């Protein structure tokens, strides 16, 4: 599986009425791992994908986030910040995740804000964005005046 795949397969979310599939967001953090070196084109793209997604797709879309952004959080803390490690790509991530959040929440129909609501707890849990203050944006009044 190389890079022309991986994108080949982030864009295939699109082909998913749900916007969602474990197996292929495994697949997809299985590339992110093996492929820390170029994860600056990884990253750019998960985040412009959330950026451009379909409104149904966004929670989808945090998914990957979620996953890749756990996955690369592990490694960072299984022990730099330049580009090619997991300290840039969660630090990149860390710096548009409260756009791309309020976003998401915006597009999302109840169902869906409330699963981005326990990922935003999941997140506080592992300490994922830990620079940044989530919890104004985790509220049900943060939806509503959306």
């Amino acid at each position: 599986m190389d890079f022309q795949n991986f994108v080949a397969t982030l864009e295939s979310f699109k082909d998913l009425k749900s916007g969602i599939s474990g197996s292929r967001i495994k697949k997809l953090t299985t590339y992110a791992l093996d492929h820390i070196d170029i994860e600056s084109k990884i990253i750019s793209l998960i985040i412009d994908y959330s950026r451009l997604c379909p409104d149904s797709h966004k929670l989808g879309s945090l998914y990957i986030i979620d996953s890749i952004g756990r996955a690369y959080l592990d490694e960072t803390r299984s022990n730099s910040n330049k580009p090619g490690t997991c300290a840039h790509a969660i630090n990149t991530l860390g710096e548009v995740i409260q756009e791309l959040l309020s976003d998401a929440i915006a597009k999302s129909n109840q169902d869906h804000k409330e699963k981005i609501r326990m990922l935003l707890d999941i997140w506080d849990r592992s300490g994922l964005f830990q620079k940044s203050y989530l919890n104004a944006i985790r509220s049900k009044c943060f939806a509503a005046a959306l």
